[PDB]
């Protein structure tokens, strides 16, 4: 499922992401935009053999099990395929664990390079939240 900007904002808000660990809703929507272009089915292979899954491009080396990343930890206790679902619950729950890890949203490269320090409030403009 490819989410609309405001549709995703509302879904993330309902799932408790607005201001989670101090990150306003705009940050999460911006991250999703640049990580997967709002597509829940996005997957990307990394040079180290691990794969990024879903709306927030969560990595298989540490967070989910995809059966093909040797020596990986499954910290979110879920199969990576669960992260490609149209229901973002699994992605959100796992994202919460990642952002609490210590590096905050810096864990998401696209966020660090394209959202951090920008007017993230623009990502939720016009939305009925």
């Amino acid at each position: 499922k490819v989410f609309g900007r405001c549709e995703l904002a509302a879904a993330m808000k309902r799932h408790g992401l607005d201001n989670y660990r101090g990150y306003s809703l705009g940050n999460w929507v911006c991250a999703a935009k640049f990580e997967s272009n709002f597509n829940t089915q996005a997957t990307n292979r990394n040079t180290d053999g691990s794969t990024d899954y879903g709306i927030l491009q969560i990595n298989s080396r540490w967070w989910c099990n995809d059966g093909r990343t040797p020596g990986s930890r499954n910290l979110c206790n879920i199969p990576c395929s669960a992260l490609l679902s149209s229901d973002i619950t699994a992605s959100v729950n796992c994202a919460k664990k990642i952002v609490s890890d210590g590096n905050g949203m810096n864990a998401w490269v696209a966020w660090r390079n394209r959202c951090k320090g920008t007017d993230v409030q623009a990502w939720i403009r016009g939305c009925r939240l």
